[PDB]
């Protein structure tokens, strides 16, 4: 399993824009396109990232572009935190793929401020990390996902993703 199987399965693959759980227009594999209720500045959104006229939908090679500069992205952000980078650094390659799922689904910023989670995974105190994880606004709000990732986290094994 690698991070951009993990992310699929977490994600999905939509070719039409849609709402995501917080009701932002989305698009590809949880490309958020803009946080504005304006379905025309969610179009704009999406042609500006494609770089053609659209009209709210896309290919499944230009969904795969999105999905590839947005996990990049999102590795760069970790490692340009001075929150997040030196846990990065310090996690095994399976855990390191359930922060880049965090950062992906929640942003660098949004992260950062799991600073109790992210000081027991430094320690490597993966139960009690787990625990800490969970009193959280995004286990209460999306939960499933965020049992794998807590799992993934807690195991350092691929087993919450394992028949999906
Ligand atoms: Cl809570
Ligand atoms: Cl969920």
């Amino acid at each position: 399993m690698n991070i951009f199987e993990m992310l699929r399965i977490d994600e999905g693959l939509r070719l039409k824009i849609y709402k995501d759980t917080e009701g932002y227009y989305t698009i590809g594999i949880g490309h958020l396109l803009t946080k504005s209720p304006s379905l025309n500045a969610a179009k704009s959104e999406l042609d500006k990232a494609i770089g053609r006229n659209c009209n709210g939908v896309i290919t499944k090679d230009e969904a795969e572009k999105l999905f590839n500069q947005d996990v990049d992205a999102a590795v760069r952000g970790i490692l340009r935190n001075a929150k997040l980078k030196p846990v990065y650094d310090s996690l095994d390659a399976v855990r390191m793929c359930a922060l880049i799922n965090m950062v992906f689904q929640m942003g660098e910023t949004g992260v950062a401020g799991f600073t109790n989670s992210l000081r027991m995974l430094q320690q490597k105190r993966w139960d009690e990390a787990a625990v800490n994880l969970a009193k959280s606004r995004w286990y209460n709000q999306t939960p499933n996902r965020a049992k794998r990732v807590i799992t993934t986290f807690r195991t350092g094994t691929w087993d919450a993703y394992k028949n999906l």
